[PDB]
């Protein structure tokens, strides 16, 4: 028994000591980053003994030892190959293919503000493995891509019943998306402006709207393995100023009794443009996609955010219902739950594999991002990805979560 | 190496004989049965031992060498516990247990000849394992349980492209529950009568109704791996009787020139209320079913009936179009590919792992089985089979390809 | 006391005689023709008395007086400008200026066969007055100007109540263009191809379909004073290979069971066709237009035809469902209840005053004849017959039931 | 020659003088009302003879002479029985008749504060003549009552065409009474909210909120021969708070910019609110009836309140928009231009012979005045007033224009 310096002898090829740099890219190349919460303790003790002299610094199998006791679990299966992608380093030189094959779709047309070359691809599987190609460390605000996060939130403290007395669960249609409310008088599904207004509504009803934007803000925290999220004021006065067809769909849910006893109103909807300004970076929201393709569990630290019955019906619904109108076919095409907003987003979840986010900010005449779209075409044809892949026969296409 | 040797004393405990009933008795319990396809080369040469004697008797491990050595590969697997459930043995008293809970539902009216308190369910797996309990052998008619298909069998030969020029791949909603086309005026999706009739026009175009009806039994042949495909002409002259309403959808197909080129409308109609008729018992739909599961290779024989293309889409069409009206719902709260028959049917995919087909005569009254849909909550109550439930973190649920 | 000689010195210049052909251009000023039935005796003893002399002849006091006592009333009534219209011969001049200006409309194209350059209108009022100008005795198919004309002759055998049991009385609603049946099951009103069928199912059920379409024709014959009423078996059978959407229509209502019971609904399909290919003209339509706008009673025989309960809801109906997709602004720039034909027909009713028909064949986007569409606008821009206008103070338009 | 001498001799028996209190007996029997505004002169020249003594006393044939010297021309026709109704007496009975027949109808409900046995009915001929038996003064809301007058208003400003950019000219169809705008981004007709709103834009544009409803106060005065016009500020407090629905409308309305430029839309709302809290009494409201029954002449004063081309469009959308779902069927069966409101009330007009004012607190289920609704039926039932009636053949109904 001895599990510790199993991994010493295989970083050290039956050898007297290793370099650092030599364990860094050797751990660089699991698709791990220096940077991975769970892998602190360890990087920790690194940046100790690096300071023990000015030399290499060469570890033993002691010193070894001594950094990785402490994450020396999710260390022997990252380079025991036990990650949902085994060759992380091949799957990325793909990546850099389907970006730069996409990076040269022109058409499109941003919204009316940034720079039209912008595109960017980010990923994190369910395990922690990052790649990133491309402008990923821009900010964008999240828009519509907040309607399925919120909606897990309302589900993890409520539960579907209660959740479902308010909102419906099925698709609207493609000419039928111009209405609010279904035949019960209720919203058609929370992935629409007029439904994600009842579920604004149900966030810790009783508190304020300052203290419920933090409540968001920390749960959306915690989903994103604490890397970036933001606001912009900006787009927020923005959002409120031009926001006339939301205010339509307030006073018409008012009306027809559809929020929770003592709602106000118009509480509800300076509380919703504020959601949807929430920033976030491509790789910053990676996370958040990965945290549902990982049962409620964030990746990278281990942490469970969202009950499982949350999890679930989030997917169920951006399956049918978060492309727009564009949805079926996508649902049919691409076949993944994802949710796109206005500013290029599309918050793309391959369940029990990994999560991405994509931004180019030309967008397409149904309101996807033009780059954006072009590369989910691509990446579930060169890998079995849509939902209703096989996993045993899938003909010509590449399975990643396979060696060889 | 001595791979047929591997199972003699895995089935015989260090002993020296295996009498032929506890190797059989060893092998019902894999779930497999006896007559397995795959499995007869085996079978034929141990009752050709056995008649080289017939007191007993046992088989020495030179003997069984030469019975299993045929279909040695799979009959390893079996008994390596490397099949999709590995404890086969404890998921039917669960399949009993939810079939005797649905006994109890009493509801529901049978549609207009048969008994009300019939009820069965049959399960297939993607690597053939068997069970059904209840009444699973007598035959009933897949009615609109025929519509997922024939659409497989068309794109398995023309392909996806074409046979989307001709029916989209949406669903209706249940406003347009009873509109026939959509906005480019191709039926909405495959699964709806107006897309059921029109999938049936581009099968084996430029032949009559004889040779068409016999390649679509061929074709259903394999896919159930050669168990019960009938037709009940019975039905098939009364479906014509009272078939208004799908003349109805037939013309207004032909006016609006929904068809390929050269389509004779009556015919097609006629060629449909075939594709109705055609019987399969339980037993031999949970194997179309598994089928589909599994790339589209019959389980139960090994063979390639379908492109995988052809089994992907019309596993997506069936989640979101498959229940009637209930489709919604159903996707949400049991999230599987399914298709229910006005007869009692219900032709549930689980993908990956198995297939099922669940059987009451009575409807409810949006025309799904009462005992079928009450089994297909309990199914997924217990176990984690939901298309979007986590195969990592799934709460309390039953994963059955776990051991443990 | 003398009536018959105060006629003989209105029309004499207080002297010798009367010329008969000056008897006869007074008579045609007054607008009535020679052919004119409820004057068949005077013409009769006319055509006698001027066998007698080989030169004039002229009639005397008592010559001219046994002509005309038999039809002294109505002869009085032409004369004493006591006609609806009392100045026909310069509103006439009018017409042929609002026929001539519309003669310049330039496109349109006429349905899959007649020649593009036809147009031709007659008038009739509810007194027997006549004017044509153009191709006015040219044969046409009414078409779907012929679902007013059953619709009265259901409602006259039947009733208001029972005919209402089977068809509503709304319109529907330029979306529902595309639908068949109201909410109650029901096609909307009589001038739809739904609701048509319904009607047609009504007329005198239990007998046969030659025997019913005597009857129609014998209606048909007192509705136009036993003028031109035809039937081109040509257009009565393309009519049957290419009604393809008129069966989707029945067998929709056969389904639903809109029809009395004892229906055979292909007969009544049949019945239907035949029906729309009823050929009339110009001139003779205009005289089924005037029995309409003249409260049952045919204004060239005094016959009652038709109940004023029927005479009510067909003009009624007219007004709103009679135009197709067009009846809503024809309701309100025109305002007259019409009835469009895809033959180039319009049945126009001036109700009280006069009924029309105008013929080209150049339709435009929504089926509704060219020039019978621009004519139309033009003569309600002249005079004031909108329904809506008053009689009174009618700003700038011209009462021609007015004289000076 | 003897203009006002034919009119002594007419009322005085070819006697010597004739009693005052009978000449104003003989003018009460006229149904013309002595504070007729076309008759102060008259009335006060006779109350100057009268105090000329404290007699009896009576008039001779000169002074009856410059008594009515003034008003000669329409006390002529009120004795010549020139009015639209020449037996007014017997007529008023049928109104009491029809009147305590519909005051049994028991059903109904108020809505929310009124008496549910209030039942006032009030009649305005097109000549002046009035009756009103019930509840006749006491005053409510015109609440939609007021659409057709604010457009009539709007039209006769802007005229048709420039009105008809922002407004459609069709009604809804039974099933659209929820969208708001149609296929051309136009709410539908001006009798709906929607339209009603977007009309109010167009009143005055420009000028602030406080002279538009002075602008339109000034307006209705006119309108109805200065009787009583009010306004309850009450209901307007409440109208304004429970106006939920109004304000959906608006915003809505604001995001597809259907208001002209440099519209308040909130402005806008609060001047629309205001005109449906304006009040009436049965009397001042059976007058504006009358107005639009009368070409836009106010029937009791004789000034030009509306170009034609305005009251023709106004008459022609009550007919088919005018009584919320009912108006289709209410157009079938009374076919009478008609407004009601939630109040209570129906704006009849019967055009060029009177207007009317109903009113039972108590609406049906469709928002509709029950002993309102039940008098109009029982009304065109007795007499032949419907819009399609015949003017010369109606079968067994009363003509009121007709003597006998
Ligand atoms: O008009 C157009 C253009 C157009 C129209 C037609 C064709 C093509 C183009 N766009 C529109 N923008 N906003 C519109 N109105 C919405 C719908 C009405 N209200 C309602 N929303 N949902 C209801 N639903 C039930 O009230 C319940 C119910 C639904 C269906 C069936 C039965 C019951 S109303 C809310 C507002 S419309
Ligand atoms: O519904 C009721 C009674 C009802 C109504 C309301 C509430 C409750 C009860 N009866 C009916 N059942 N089926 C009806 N329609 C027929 C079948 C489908 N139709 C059509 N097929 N495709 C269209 N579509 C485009 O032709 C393209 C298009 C789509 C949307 C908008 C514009 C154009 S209609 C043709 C006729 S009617």
């Amino acid at each position: 028994p001895s599990l510790e310096d199993l991994l010493f002898y295989t970083i050290a090829e039956g050898q007297e000591k290793i370099p650092v740099h030599k364990f860094i890219t050797a751990l660089k190349s699991t698709g791990l980053r220096t940077s991975d919460p769970r892998l602190k303790e360890c990087m920790d003790m690194l940046r100790l003994t690096l300071q023990t002299t000015s030399d290499g610094v060469m570890l033993d199998k002691d010193l070894f030892k001594k950094c990785v006791q402490s994450n020396i679990v999710l260390l022997t299966q990252a380079f025991r190959r036990k990650f949902v992608i085994p060759d992380f380093m091949s799957f990325t030189s793909h990546i850099d293919e389907l970006y730069e094959s996409a990076k040269k779709q022109s058409g499109g047309k941003v919204a009316d503000k940034f720079s039209p070359d912008l595109w960017g691809v980010s990923v994190c599987t369910v395990d922690g493995q990052r790649h990133s190609t491309g402008d990923t460390k821009v900010p964008f605000c999240l828009q519509s891509c907040v309607k399925p996060l919120k909606y897990a939130i309302a589900v993890n403290d409520l539960g579907t019943e209660y959740v479902h007395r308010y909102v419906g669960k099925e698709p609207s249609g493609l000419r039928f998306n111009k209405l609010f409310l279904n035949e019960d008088d209720k919203p058609h599904n929370p992935m629409v402006n007029a439904g994600a207004i009842v579920v604004t509504s149900l966030i810790k009803q009783g508190v304020n709207n300052a203290e419920k934007f933090d409540y968001v803000m920390q749960f959306l925290n915690k989903m994103a393995g604490n890397e970036y999220v933001g606001f912009s004021n900006a787009t927020f006065q923005s959002e409120r100023e031009s926001g006339d067809r939301n205010f339509a769909i307030g006073y018409y849910l008012k009306e027809k009794k559809c929020f929770p006893e003592g709602t106000d109103m118009v509480g509800i909807l300076d509380f919703y443009f504020q959601l949807c300004s929430i920033e976030v970076t491509c790789e910053s929201a990676s996370v958040m996609a990965a945290t549902l393709a990982n049962g409620g569990f964030c990746p990278i630290t281990g942490e469970r955010v969202l009950s499982p019955e949350a999890v679930r019906n989030t997917l169920s619904l951006m399956h049918s219902c978060g492309m727009y109108d564009f949805s079926g076919q996508f649902a049919f095409h691409v076949g993944l739950p994802a949710k796109s907003g206005v500013a290029g987003g599309i918050l793309l979840v391959v369940p029990n594999v990994m999560g991405m986010m994509c931004w180019s900010p030309p967008l397409d005449k149904m309101g996807n991002s033009v780059k954006g779209i072009h590369f989910c075409h691509d990446l579930v044809s060169l890998c079995n990805f849509h939902n209703y892949d096989n996993l045993r026969h899938f003909a010509k296409k590449l399975d990643p979560r396979r060696e060889g």
